[PDB]
């Protein structure tokens, strides 16, 4: 006979898979395959999940024709099954580590690159079995959900081609640690001390991100995780944004969108060593999807956008500021 069973180092060599995740492979090994059997949904089923899940059409048709078949790809399938596992084992803990496994390397398949596409409409069935127990409505659970196609997006604008490179972040809505509650998003989270929070972040990016809907959220998420959550029991949201920076209001007069959403918001951090540049690229890519061009290429549309480029210009650079928000 000629046959080999999959293990940790056939699916290793079989995708071009780097010395080093070999241990994240062994470990994959001694976790099962799922008791619950991994099935991809496929054709029109397929085609309406994803839609449903805001993936942009383009990558949908690429994404439902490249899905793996357990008999076909016998590599890629031994990892999808152990990786959704990997995942589900934690659902609801968002103590453990973000872990959703490599990206696998890019000249194997359009498979390949829409690996954890694959993880995720896996995973989908079982996530939202979670919301359920948990009260939590549909609306909801799907709203939050939602973001695959945002990330989906994002990579193919980043990159010539189809992808989907985030999945440390899917882990969150996968686990059922994260809900989307109106324009916001907000994660459960303990410090390294014991302290329960929630984090705060913000989906779609770049888009209109406005005062009222900022304060409708912040409105919500107390409510929604002392119901769906008791114990827990968080009261404030931390979070990090070029949004923070200070140096924003030398610019910006107190009514400016950004500025009543910095409000919100008590600092806990000082501003940091001279010449750091860690918000350059998130105000940059918020403000005009950037890209790369030279600056003054760029769109003078608003104050924000007139402000963003006129620092830069002036060759000072942004800052990522840190603090926490107490929730009503």
């Amino acid at each position: 006979g000629s046959h080999m069973m999959m293990d940790p180092e056939t699916v290793r060599i079989a995708l071009g898979l780097e010395e080093r995740t070999a241990a994240w492979l062994t470990e994959l090994d001694e976790l099962g395959p799922p008791a619950e059997p991994v099935r991809l949904p496929r054709g029109e089923e397929a085609r309406d999940l994803l839609r449903r899940l805001e993936v942009p059409e383009l990558d949908a048709e690429e994404i439902v024709a490249a899905a793996p078949d357990p008999d076909r790809d016998p590599a890629l399938w031994w990892l999808l099954e152990r990786t959704h596992h990997a995942i589900v084992r934690h659902m609801g803990d968002h103590r453990a580590k973000p872990r959703g496994g490599p990206p696998l390397p890019y000249e194997g398949g359009a498979a390949a690159r829409y690996f954890h596409v694959y993880v995720f409409l896996a995973t989908v069935p079982a996530v939202r079995r979670f919301h359920a127990e948990r009260g939590i409505p549909d609306e909801v659970g799907w709203e939050t959900l939602t973001q695959l196609g945002e990330l989906v997006a994002i990579h193919r604008r980043k990159y010539g081609q189809g992808g989907m490179n985030m999945q440390w972040w899917t882990t969150y809505h996968l686990r059922g640690i994260l809900y989307r509650l109106g324009r916001l998003q907000f994660s459960l989270a303990t410090g390294k001390d014991g302290t329960p929070h929630l984090g705060l972040h913000v989906p779609e990016w770049g888009g209109p991100l406005l005062p009222k809907a900022y304060d409708e959220s912040l409105h919500r998420a107390r409510p929604f995780f002392d119901r769906h959550f008791p114990e827990h029991g968080a009261r404030v949201a931390w979070g990090s944004s070029w949004m923070l920076d200070p140096q924003l209001e030398e610019y910006l007069t107190e009514d400016s969108n950004i500025i009543q959403l910095a409000r919100f918001w008590t600092l806990t951090d000082s501003a940091p060593e001279p010449g750091n540049a860690d918000g350059d690229s998130s105000i940059l890519e918020f403000v005009f999807r950037y890209n790369g061009q030279p600056l003054d290429e760029l769109p003078q549309r608003s104050s924000l956008e007139r402000a963003v480029i006129a620092h830069l210009k002036a060759g000072r650079h942004w800052h990522m500021r840190t603090g926490f928000v107490k929730l009503p």
